[PDB]
């Protein structure tokens, strides 16, 4: 329960600000689209500001004709159907709410992903809805699809988006702007240094419940050990000690970890840049009016925040890309850098394969770019935050009630950059080893659970490290069954390349079977063999009976994995089974499958 902000529509007034950006992001995207849009403002006469709609009551749009030539804009990006857990309190009122918002203008820029059967329903809403109150659209919806580009589609609606804003206003077409003040610290206590922790300062070495995202607890490593038999990749568990935390934590749910950068990958940024990563500072908003004081916990050094609040990793935006150009002394480099911005032709086309494509970091970059030699400090301020990685906790609370598993696999790739690119949370995790080495995390609940009724069949399709929230289901089902209770049947379909390569607990997945826990354990080993055998493979084997557990015993099914591929081709095998034995044509057994999702029998926790 956040105790709402006062009306953004008179600190709009009070700031001479006549447009505001609200963003519905849980990972930051929609939160940078906010701020650009927003920084676009000046850009075109106007003034605008950025804004979390949680902090907020949107009551207030209908105040906001009050203000000449105002516009409202949402960034929102969309989750398993749902608006992100910030734009909530935002959606129920725009269901409830009958206010009249005559007078309003707004546009609407979704955050979707097309490989969903949910694709940017928040922004399609938002969109809707805020016209069926009575605003007026005055720009297209925007669908941006993460499938393909999102920056690029962002570009393409954002290029159009001004052009109509002015033409409709009637406002003219009117500069490198720095968002933050640099102010170095000659001498202060180290009391007030930050050092990593995300929130309230020292609240990693002094901690207090309740934990959560802005106080994330610090689990020490009890166990982390290599889960794989062969070398091919690095495949590991996690159990990491939770006790004395008061958290709570189900089968299903996720863990979330905040990580630190590559040491030596910081250094290097630094020593490209001549700069001192050892300074310590702080960037305060030049616009006293903002409670974001800061772009990240200040005072700190730029060696704390190249580790640990800023993302180094990823392909830089345009955006970033188009500030740093002014930093590059060697023309072509500086022109490369300006066009990457473009919404079509060499720069678009550049900007893609060498950037995106080629996964290049903001040190390749730097590499590759020699004449590029911007200020640190500048740099830290274009740099998007650090996320936070999740993971699907393999164990179960009722047996490990004060720990909590992570099975993961390590990435580390060839990048068409030439480079080997590392994981940040995996390759850091990978090195945590038992002693006090600590993890931040926190939990976050899900909808993905074992079902009430301990009688009901459960049909678990995991491959790879889908296998990790099972092994909390196999241990709650077989902890029931100690307990005296009455369990239906539990099968897993879990798959692998080789038995004896990357088989993710196999010695437990066999004494579970042996045991009576798994009724049913159907591996598909997709290499040890000419032809790939898939679990989708082994359900279509075992169609007859699915089937019979579906259709007669209320059977729950759970898809855990990857999502690009093999959970829509379980899925088009589960269509295909009820097609035959229900029967019915394909249409109508999609129509079945897409019931069972909805009556919460057929689950899903897939990411790619
Ligand atoms: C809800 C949810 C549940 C998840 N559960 C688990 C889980 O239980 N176990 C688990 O292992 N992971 C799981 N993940 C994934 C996890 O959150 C991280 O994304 C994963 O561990 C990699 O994070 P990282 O920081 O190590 O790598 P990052 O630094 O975040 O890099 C990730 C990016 O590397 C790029 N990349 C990876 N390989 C290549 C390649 N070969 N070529 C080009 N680009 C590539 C991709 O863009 C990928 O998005 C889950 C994710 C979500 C969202
Ligand atoms: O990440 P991770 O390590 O968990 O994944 P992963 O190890 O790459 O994949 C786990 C298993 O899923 C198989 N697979 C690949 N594509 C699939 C699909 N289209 N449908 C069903 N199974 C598929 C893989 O076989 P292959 O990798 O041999 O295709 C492998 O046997
Ligand atoms: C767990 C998870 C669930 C998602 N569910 C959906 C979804 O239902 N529909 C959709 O269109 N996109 C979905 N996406 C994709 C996001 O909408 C897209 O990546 C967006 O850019 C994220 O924005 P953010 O960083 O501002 O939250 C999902 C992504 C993750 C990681």
């Amino acid at each position: 329960p956040p105790v709402k902000e006062s009306s953004f529509v008179e600190k709009m007034k009070k700031t001479g600000r006549n447009i505001i950006v609200f963003y519905g992001s849980q990972t930051g995207t929609a939160e940078e689209f906010a701020n650009r849009l927003s920084k676009d403002a000046h850009r075109y006469g106007m003034r605008g500001m950025s804004a979390d709609p949680e902090e907020y009551d949107l009551a207030d749009l209908s105040s906001l004709p009050e203000i000449d030539k105002s516009l409202v804009v949402f960034c929102m990006a969309t989750y398993e159907g749902d608006p992100t857990d910030n734009a909530q309190d935002f959606y129920d009122w725009l269901q409830e709410t009958d206010v009249d918002l005559t007078g309003v203008k707004f546009a609407v820029f979704g955050l979707g992903n097309k490989t969903y059967e949910h694709f940017n329903a928040m922004g399609k809403y938002v969109d809707q809805r805020l016209e069926q109150l009575g605003a007026q659209r005055i720009f297209e919806l925007g669908l941006g699809d993460d499938d393909g580009n999102l920056e690029e589609d962002f570009i393409t609606w954002r290029e159009q988006f001004w052009p109509a804003v002015c033409e409709f206003f009637g406002v003219e077409a009117t500069s490198s702007i720095r968002q933050y003040e640099l102010v170095v610290h000659e001498d202060m206590d180290v009391a007030k240094v930050y050092t990593g922790e995300m929130g309230r300062l020292k609240s990693y070495e002094n901690q207090k419940p309740p934990f959560d995202a802005k106080n994330p607890f610090l689990a020490a490593v009890t166990a982390n050990r290599k889960l794989n038999q062969g070398t091919e990749r690095h495949l590991m568990h996690l159990e990491l000690d939770i006790s004395d935390s008061k958290i709570r934590y189900e089968s299903g749910d996720h863990v979330a970890v905040y990580p630190a950068n590559d040491s030596a990958l910081v250094n290097q940024i630094g020593e490209i840049l001549g700069a001192d990563l050892d300074v310590i500072m702080s960037l305060n908003n030049l616009d006293e009016e903002s409670n974001k004081k800061h772009p990240f916990p200040c005072p700190t050094t730029y060696r704390t925040a190249l580790t640990y609040y800023l993302d180094i990793t990823n392909p830089p935006r345009t955006n970033v890309l188009y500030e740093l150009a002014q930093y590059a002394s060697e023309p072509s480099e500086q022109e490369h850098l300006h066009k990457m911005a473009s919404s079509s032709g060499e720069g678009k086309e550049l900007y893609l394969s060498w950037v995106v494509e080629a996964r290049r970091h903001i040190l390749a970059i730097l590499q590759d770019y020699p004449s590029l030699r911007p200020p640190i400090d500048h740099l830290c301020e274009l740099l998007p935050r650090l996320q936070a990685r999740y993971y699907s906790i393999a164990s179960s609370s009722k047996v490990h009630p004060n720990s909590v598993h992570i099975c993961a696999v390590a990435v580390e790739y060839e990048a068409k950059s030439g480079r080997v690119n590392k994981g940040v949370a995996t390759s850091w995790l990978r090195a945590k080893e038992p002693a006090r080495a600590l993890v931040p995390m926190f939990v976050r609940k899900s909808q993905f659970r074992l079902p009430f009724k301990s009688t009901t069949p459960v049909i678990m399709v995991g491959p790879g490290t889908g296998i990790a929230p099972f092994m909390g289901f196999i241990q709650e089902r077989a902890w029931l069954r100690e307990q005296g209770k009455e369990v239906g049947e539990t099968l897993l379909y879990y798959g692998c390349r080789r038995s004896d390569e990357d088989y993710l607990y196999r010695e437990e997945l066999a004494r579970f079977h042996k045991d009576g826990a798994l009724t049913q354990l159907n591996v598909a080993f997709s290499r040890e063999q000419a032809h790939k055998v898939y679990v989708q493979h082994l359900l279509k084997r075992d169609r007859e009976h699915l089937w019979k557990l579906i259709h007669e015993g209320g059977a729950h099914i759970y898809v855990c994995g990857d999502a690009r591929n093999m959970a829509k081709d379980v899925q088009n095998t589960f269509y295909d089974i009820v097609a035959e034995f229900g029967p019915m044509e394909h249409t109508q057994a999609v129509d079945y499958v897409k019931k069972l999702m909805t009556k919460g029998r057929y689950s899903l926790d897939v990411w790619s």
